[PDB]
Parts: C-alpha cells; structure tokens; sequence
C-alpha cells in the first residue's frame, strides 16, 4: 500500500483515503448526472495498491486522471483536467509572469497588455491579403503596429511661439501668456509632454533660441524697475539700452548709477540660469516616470547667447550629484558664416560646446551647409531666419522638401514608416552559381517587395485620414500648419498631406556577402553594388511619389525595435551560413560592421555617398580631449556628411 | 461526410479535412514524442461518419476530444484539454466588440 505522501511544500504526511474520495466527488457533482461511491471505491482501491511506499501529490493526481480516462464516465475527467490546470496557473502567478505567456511597474504592465491585445487584430482584420502574406514570411516590418487602430502620427516640430504669445486651452485647463523666463520654459515643457499622449513617437522644439529670446529682456526690465522703486531715481533709459552680452563680473569697484546697472544684469543672469537646469531636470525625470529634442546654435543676438551659455553650463555640470542626464537630447547647428570660422560671431560658444560634448556626449552635430540642406531664402538680416533652417529629431528623421508646399521643417511631421528585409532575398537567391543571374534575380525581387511596401504605406495613409480634430486637442489646434482653420468636428484630410512616408533598410553588409565574398568596407567592387541598389530604391521612391500623390523617402532605421527580430527567424529557416547568419545582429542600415577593424577616415569615405542618397534619415556614428571632436566635425564638413553623433 | 461548418461568429463555410490534421498535430509536439503520422491519419479519417452534414466547431472539437482518450496516446490527450480551456477564457473578453465600434 501507500503510507507516506510528500506535500508540495515539502512536508511528509500519512496516507488518508478520505481525500482522494472527496475530490472526485466534487468533480462529479457538476456533470449533469452525479454518481455515488460505486466508482469512487474502485478508483481509490486501484490507486492505493499498485503504488510504492511513498508518493507525491502530483503523481497521485496523474493516477487519478489516468484512471478517470479509462472508464465509462469520461465527462468527469474533462472537468478535472481543467480545474487542475487553472489552479496550477493560479499558484504559479505568485512568483512569475504567467499572465503574459497566454497572450514591472503597474503602468508598464498595463501597456504590455494593451499592445499584445491590439497587435493580432490589426494583423488579421485591417491589412490586406498580399500585405499580410508578405509580413508573415518575414519580408517587411511595420513599425509601431500596436497603435494602428488609433489613427496616430509619428512626430512633429513645435511652433512654440503660437502658445507663448497667446493663451492655450485644452480640456478644462487654460493658460495665459508668459511674462518672464521662469514661466516660459515651464510652458515649453508642458506643451512638449502634453502632445506625447497624442502621438506615438518623439518630440522636438526647434529654434530654442529665438522663441525664448524675447524673454531675457522682460526680466531685465522688471529687475530695473525694482532697483529704481526704492532709489527714487528715474532710470527710464535703461529699458531698451543696447547691450553687448549678458556677462557677469564682480561688482565692487564702482559707484553711483554705474553700480545699479551691473547688479541688475547679475540678478537677471542668475534668474535665467536656474530656469534652464530646472528644464533639464524636468525632462530627465519625466522619462523614467517621453522622447524629446531641442535645437539651437544660430542666433547672433545678446539674449540668444545668454540662453545658449546657460544651457551649456547646466548640461556640462550634470544632474543630481553629477550624473549625466539622458534627456533632453540636444543638437548643435553648424553654419559657415555664423559660428564656424574664428572670425565668426559665435566661435566661443562652439568651443564650449565641443568641451561639453567631449564629456557628457551631448550635443550632437548637424551640418547646416550640406549640399542637400541649403535653402535659397535664408537672409541674415531678417528677424525670422529660423523658418529656413533644417531641424532634426532624436530618431534621425528629416522633413525638409515638399512637392506642394514650402521648404521648411516647422509644424511638420512624419506619419509612418516600414523597414524592408534584404538579407533574406540575397540568401534565397544564393542558389545559382553564375554571378550575373544572381544580381538579375535580386533586382527582380526587390521591385516586387518595394511595390508591396508602398501599397502598405498608402493604405496606412488612407486609414489615418478621417480622424476628427477633437481626437488631438493640441496638435490640431496650435501645432500644425493648417490649424486655426479647422472646426472641432472636421476631418483633417485637408492638411494631412504636409507629411512624410519612409521606407527603411537594415543590414546591407550581409546582403553583399550573400552575393560576393566581401562586404562594402573590404573590396572596391563591393561598394559599386551598394550604391546601385540604394539608387534603385531612391528612383522607385520618386516613381511612387509621382504615382500616389504623396512624399516618399529612403531611411536608415534607428535600430530600436528591430535589432534581432530578423536574424533569429532566418537562422531557423535556412540555418547557419558563414558571415551572414552567425552573429545575432544583422548590421545597421549601411554602416561598416562593428566587428571589422577600421579607422574614422575610411568609414567616412565609404559612408558619405549613402548620406547623400538617404534623404529620410541618416547618421554617422563613431566611438572614441575637446580637440578630438574637432576632427569629427571637420570630417563632416569635408564631405557631404549631414548628421554626426560621435560620443 | 460533411461540408458545412458554422464557425463561432455565425458564418457558414466548407469542410476542409486538412485543418484537423494541424490541430491534432500541434499538440503532439509538446508531448515528448512526435507520434507517427499513422495515428493522425487514422483519427482524422475516423471523423467521416457520426456527422450530420452541418456541425458547429464546438461539436467538431468536442468530439475529437473523445478520440484521443482512447488511442493509446493519452499523453497527447492531457495537453489538449488544457489549451482549449485556456483559449475559451480569453475569448470572453469584450475586445472584438471595441475595435468594430
Ligand atoms: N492525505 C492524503 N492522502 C492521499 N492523497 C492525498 C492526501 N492529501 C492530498 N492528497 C492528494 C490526492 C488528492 O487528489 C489531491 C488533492 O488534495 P487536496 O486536499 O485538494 O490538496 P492539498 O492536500 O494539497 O491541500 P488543500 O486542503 O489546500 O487542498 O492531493
Ligand atoms: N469546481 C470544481 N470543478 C471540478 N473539479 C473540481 C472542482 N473543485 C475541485 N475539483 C477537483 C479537481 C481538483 O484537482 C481537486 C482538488 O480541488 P481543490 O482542493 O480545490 O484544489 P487544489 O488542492 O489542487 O488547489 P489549491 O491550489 O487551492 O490547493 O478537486
Ligand atoms: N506649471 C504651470 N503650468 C501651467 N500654467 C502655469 C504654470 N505656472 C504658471 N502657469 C500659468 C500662470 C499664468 O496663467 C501663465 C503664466 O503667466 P506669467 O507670465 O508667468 O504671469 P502672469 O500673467 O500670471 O502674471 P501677472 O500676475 O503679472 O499678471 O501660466
Ligand atoms: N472546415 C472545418 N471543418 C471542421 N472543423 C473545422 C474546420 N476548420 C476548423 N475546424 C475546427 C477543428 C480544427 O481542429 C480546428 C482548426 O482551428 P480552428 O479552431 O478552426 O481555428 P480558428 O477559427 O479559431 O482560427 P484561425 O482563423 O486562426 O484558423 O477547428
Ligand atoms: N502547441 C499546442 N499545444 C496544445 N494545443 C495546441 C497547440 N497548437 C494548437 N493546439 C490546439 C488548440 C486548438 O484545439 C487547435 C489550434 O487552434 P487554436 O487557434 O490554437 O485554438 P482556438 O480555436 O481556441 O483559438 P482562438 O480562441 O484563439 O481563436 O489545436
Ligand atoms: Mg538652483
């Protein structure tokens, strides 16, 4: 017989036959007909004679189910094998994440639930047949698929003045204009973090200098008024008194009316200083609690320089007890005639920027004079030059050109983008030995995959339109080109076309290995094909733009949600191949693989033409004194490099 | 044999005879033994009679259950009634009633 049973916790107890009996009884009591001891006795006696000296709970339940199957009453087992499993899941949720297998902070868990619920429904009921077939076999990737039912857009560039000038009202919240520096950065943060809930991407504030520039004068005037309230003087000509730069130096060593004019500047500089560190800390804490970006570096006034110096000092110091802040992402604009050469006005700020970037990895650098960023309306005397300066985002996105509007990056955004798998096509075609036929097949398949991707992007577009204005309280009332003309319940079909659609690529070196023995950064013949394929994609993009009445651009994906999602599913189907499916990366859009020893010069040489070719986004990342970054910036200027991020 | 199947939603579609061999094949992968195709074919073919020319998916999945509880592979049977019960609780969610809103 059986004498000892080991409980699940670990205790050892004696064999009681009255517990294997009540369990089956409760299972039977919910199955229409409910029987009596006639079968209970048989099952219990059969179990308690064939067993060993000591048993476990799980083994006994295995025996119970095995006997309840080999009976005539099989409607009692199907209510056993279910209750037991529910209890297993319940007792396994005290230390694990069982609820996720079926489909840490509370908010993150709820968001995971929602994402997993939404994704398959879109994958089934919304896409079309050809698109679905393409997606299933690992040919393309639709970025941010879980927000599809919400007719959402990617990002925007805030016209921050339209909110500071007048008052903004969202829901029951209302806010008046600003009248000093402290109440300006706060409103900038409010508007920057209020629009995340209306979009599924990053946020940016261009012209960080000009928009806040008028707000370094107001505090100066107020301080003068307070310094002439008690003194009885009539310092009425100090209001619009031209200034050279808001520098601060010690006060002792003067007297009279020249003593009450250096103090005001000192207090004003301190006031402006505290606000910027508050801004940085706020944006840094919000993330852990929200991508963000700010652009500056091309203002030659006296207030703009003050703001730039204050922000640079605050970032160089750090946050908290000296830690490096992760946000906001800061980007420095370089132009030939403003801040580059020693004779230019803002050389000192450039040197300070290099000093800080040598340590805290910000700001990045954006060549404002590249051959594909220049604009033919930038006038150095206008007080509104910023309207003709390119601006970029932390996601490496570019929105400059337009076939039906002006050439600006203000109050514009991106609407979607999808990446295309290219290594798989080369591996698939690898079969035939003749070289020419492999290239012919590659070009034959690339066209079809491109057509499918374009159709998917257009269908996304057609769905995104038809969204009422009220669904986006802030974006479609103050921060989009056509706002101020849209009624609360009108569709946004008349202003949506001022946007962009991207087609991204990933892993070109592997694609080259599958058609030649060397990648782009090892053999001269290799690059002649990479250039050709990128050129093919750009030409087809132009054709699609003409056909569908939209804007299309090529893209180097940021590699944030799609890093290994492609290589794993490719090793399984086709198995290991040397140097193609053996690393668990797939390299980025068009860089040189990180595992190949190469210098800065050669990498830049091989990469610049691609920068020219990819209008929708590009990068040039190099991993390592303030003089080091000078070499990087000079390298960017020498060639047509657009956006560098050395750090 | 049968032709009409009334899916859960309420539509009517045609018999396929190949889907069953996928359902009674996926379970046997999580069972420490990949059963020979002979039993898959035998069980699949044994659903020829006992039909009515129109049976709901509930009936065709509540009848394959009482056929693995006999074919000397109850190891497969244990890991089939658990998956079905798991997925019959998720379906109670008012999710598809929100998307089509
Ligand atoms: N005294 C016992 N003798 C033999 N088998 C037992 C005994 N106690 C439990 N078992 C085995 C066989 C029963 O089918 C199975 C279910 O027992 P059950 O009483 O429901 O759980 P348990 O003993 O772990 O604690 P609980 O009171 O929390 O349910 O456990
Ligand atoms: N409502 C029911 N329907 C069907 N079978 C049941 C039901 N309640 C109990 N049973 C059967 C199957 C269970 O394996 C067995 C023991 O029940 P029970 O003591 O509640 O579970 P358990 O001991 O495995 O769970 P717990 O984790 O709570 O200890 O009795
Ligand atoms: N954190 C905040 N979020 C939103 N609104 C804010 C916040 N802090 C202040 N406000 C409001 C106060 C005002 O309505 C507006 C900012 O106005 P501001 O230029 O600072 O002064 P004011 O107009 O209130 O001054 P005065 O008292 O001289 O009229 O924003
Ligand atoms: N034509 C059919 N005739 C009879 N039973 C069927 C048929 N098609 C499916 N079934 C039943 C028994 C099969 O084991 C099982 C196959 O999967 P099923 O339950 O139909 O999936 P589903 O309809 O929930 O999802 P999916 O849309 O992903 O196929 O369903
Ligand atoms: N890995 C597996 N383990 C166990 N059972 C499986 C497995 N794969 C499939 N099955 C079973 C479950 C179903 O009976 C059939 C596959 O249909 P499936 O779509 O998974 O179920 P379902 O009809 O309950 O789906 P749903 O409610 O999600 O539409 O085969
Ligand atoms: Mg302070």
């Amino acid at each position: 017989m059986i004498q000892t049973v080991v409980k699940r916790d670990g205790r050892i107890v004696g064999f009681n036959e009255q517990k294997i009996m009540a369990a089956i009884r409760k299972a039977m009591l919910h199955t229409d007909k409910g029987e009596d001891t006639t079968l209970i006795e048989q099952i219990t006696d059969h179990i308690s004679y064939r067993g060993k000296s000591q048993m476990s709970v799980e083994a006994i339940q295995d025996a119970i189910e095995m006997e309840l199957m080999k009976s005539a009453r099989k409607d009692v087992a199907q209510k056993y094998i279910a209750y037991r499993n529910q209890r297993n899941i319940a007792r396994k949720a005290k230390t694990r994440d069982v609820f996720m297998s079926i489909v840490d902070t509370p908010a993150g868990m709820m968001m995971k639930f929602a994402s997993e619920t939404t994704k398959p429904f879109v994958d089934d009921y919304l896409l079309s047949e050809d698109v679905r077939d393409a997606v299933m076999h690992n040919y393309i990737h639709i970025h941010d698929k879980d927000y599809y039912p919400t007719k959402s857009l990617t990002c925007v560039q805030h016209p921050l003045d339209v909110i500071l000038n007048h008052g903004f009202t969202a829901g029951h919240g209302s806010s008046r204009p600003a009248k000093r520096i402290e109440t300006a950065a706060v409103l900038a943060c409010i508007s920057l973090e209020t629009c995340q809930n209306e979009m599924h991407g990053g946020q940016a504030i261009p012209a960080f200098d000009f928009y806040l520039a008028p707000y370094v004068r107001m505090s100066y005037q107020e301080e003068v008024k307070n310094l002439e309230k008690l003194t009885g003087e009539d310092l009425s000509n100090l209001y619009d008194a031209p200034i050279d730069d808001y520098i601060e130096k010690p006060l002792d060593g003067l007297q009279g009316r020249e003593r009450l004019e250096q103090h005001a500047i000192n207090k004003t500089v301190n006031r402006v200083h505290q606000a910027m560190e508050a801004f940085i800390h706020n944006m840094n804490t919000i993330h852990s609690r929200v991508f963000s970006s700010i652009n500056y570096g091309t203002d030659t006034s006296a207030e703009g320089r003050c703001i730039m110096r204050e922000i640079l000092q605050s970032t160089y110091q750090g946050v908290g007890n000296g830690e490096t802040a992760i946000f906001p992402i800061q980007i420095w604009k370089k132009k030939r005639g403003v801040n580059y050469l020693p004779e230019d006005r803002n050389y000192d700020l450039y040197k300070l920027a290099c000093k800080v970037t040598a340590r805290r990895f910000f700001p990045n650098f954006l060549n404002l004079d590249a051959t594909f960023n220049q604009n033919e309306k930038w006038r150095a005397d206008d007080p509104e030059r910023y309207k003709w300066e390119i601006a970029t985002m932390g996601c490496r996105t570019r929105v400059f050109e337009d076939r039906w509007g002006e050439k600006t990056s203000i109050a514009r955004g991106n609407l979607s983008f999808s990446t295309i798998n290219i290594v798989k096509l080369a591996i698939e075609c690898m079969g035939i030995e003749n070289e020419k036929q492999r290239i012919d097949m590659f070009f034959a398949k690339l066209d079809n995959i491109l057509d499918i991707t374009a159709k998917q992007l257009d269908e996304r577009f057609q769905f995104q339109k038809t969204a009422m204005a009220k669904q986006f309280p802030l974006l479609m009332k103050y921060l989009w080109v056509g706002a101020e003309n849209l009624k609360p319940e009108e569709t946004i079909e008349s202003v949506i076309n001022h946007g962009t659609l991207g087609i991204g690529f990933i892993g070109l070196a592997e694609c080259l290995v599958a058609l030649i023995g060397k990648h782009h950064g090892e053999s001269e013949k290799a690059q002649e094909l990479g250039l050709k394929i990128i050129t093919y994609m750009r030409d087809r993009a132009n054709e699609f733009s003409e056909q569908y009445h939209h804007n299309y651009s090529i893209l180097a994906t940021p590699a944030e949600g799609l890093s290994g999602k492609f290589t794993k599913k490719d090793r399984k189907q086709f198995g290991v191949i040397p140097g193609v499916t053996d690393r668990d990366y797939y390299t980025n859009s068009n860089h040189v693989p990180v595992y190949y020893k190469c210098t800065a010069l050669k990498k830049a040489q091989i990469e610049a033409p691609y920068h020219d070719l990819t209008r929708g986004g590009h990068i040039f990342y190099v991993e390592i004194n303030p003089s080091v970054i000078e070499s990087v910036v000079d390298m960017m200027d020498k060639y047509n490099m657009g956006y560098g991020s050395v750090n």
